[PDB]
């Protein structure tokens, strides 16, 4: 069709060429209402009921990929109809001009500007509060039974398991049976239930407006390209299942439900760890070794496995370094997830 010029991925990656907005319906009854760059929209060709109101975001950071290619060519597929809907998504390409600057970020990490809690002007910040709006503007008149809400990402480094799920800390019920299966289908390897409120848009919907979701990182972060969506293979269907609503078609595999232990955030300056770079998430310790001091009161596995996560270098006196988890059994209430 003629709503794009290349690639929705591409055609928002393009600066000095400006796309503006516009809705066309497609062969199929799909309609879509493309609204600014990166920012595309889409309805079901009947728009039942029990329809969901999906936000699948890519991009919050620059130096992740992976999912843009993956959302770039459902895109591609939808218009085509080679990838039939079933459900109002919108598809989020925020912060394009870090993905062209090869950048992680232009000047704060995106991802932590949007809590309620007052930022200083940063380009990023700037980028927050629109997105605040898109979600205000989507999730109207629309019920948090059907709204969901992956950001996708990509690991800012290795890891004992290549992709895993980060659920909020929402105070809504937001770990449903659903959502679970999702990430199961995706053959997503580990879940981390975020122990505390957060800043990160995924968190943002799940607090205000009570959505089933979750970040998503996938593998590492490759550059364009590079990233094997082979890996991604049970992702990438799966989500096309979420769209599409229909025929779950492949085998999914259960994952290693984590539990935030404690965060692990820096206050002073004599800061060190036991590893360098080479440490991938998950490293569990046991009872007895120490992943690094800090000149004041040292730091030790509490726990017999407790594994790290998020180990940062780059982390502040204010920032969080990384992240603890423990390896914990679930079970469910009333559709819910819950452990112990």
């Amino acid at each position: 069709k003629s709503l794009f010029r290349q690639s929705f991925l591409f055609d928002s990656l393009d600066l000095d060429h400006p796309m503006v907005a516009q809705t066309v319906r497609t062969e199929q009854g799909v309609t879509l209402k493309l609204h600014q760059r990166g920012v595309l929209e889409v309805i079901p060709a009947q728009t039942d009921a029990a329809t969901k109101n999906m936000v699948i975001s890519c991009g919050i950071h620059g130096d992740e990929t992976a999912p843009m290619e993956l959302l770039d060519k459902w895109i591609d597929d939808i218009v085509s109809g080679f990838q039939p809907v079933a459900e109002r998504c919108l598809f989020i390409m925020a912060h394009p001009q870090a993905t062209v600057r090869h950048v992680r970020f232009i000047e704060q990490n995106l991802n932590r500007l949007f809590d309620d809690k007052p930022h200083t002007p940063s380009t990023e910040l700037a980028i927050a509060d629109n997105l605040k709006v898109l979600l205000r503007q989507f999730f109207a008149n629309t019920d948090e039974h059907s709204r969901w809400h992956l950001d996708l990402h990509c690991a800012i480094r290795g890891s004992k398991h290549y992709s895993f799920a980060v659920s909020p800390k929402a105070r809504h019920p937001v770990r449903s049976r659903s959502l679970m299966q999702f990430i199961e289908q995706a053959h997503i390897e580990a879940v981390m239930l975020s122990n505390a409120p957060s800043s990160t848009f995924s968190w943002y919907s799940a607090e205000h407006y009570a959505a089933q979701a979750l970040t998503l990182e996938l593998g590492q972060v490759a550059r364009l390209g590079e990233n094997l969506l082979d890996r991604l293979l049970a992702f990438d269907l799966a989500m096309r299942d979420l769209i599409s609503r229909h025929k779950p078609e492949h085998l999914p595999r259960k994952s290693v439900m984590y539990r935030v232990s404690r965060t692990i955030v820096r206050l002073h300056d004599d800061f060190d760890f036991r590893f360098s770079d080479d440490v991938e998430n998950f490293t569990a310790f046991m009872h007895g070794e120490v992943f690094g001091h800090d000149g004041d009161k040292p730091l030790m596995a509490k726990n017999e496995g407790e594994a790290i996560v998020f180990p940062n270098r780059k982390v502040a006196i204010g920032q969080r370094a990384a992240l603890m988890v423990c390896k914990v059994n679930t079970r469910y209430e009333d559709d819910q997830l819950v452990y112990d």
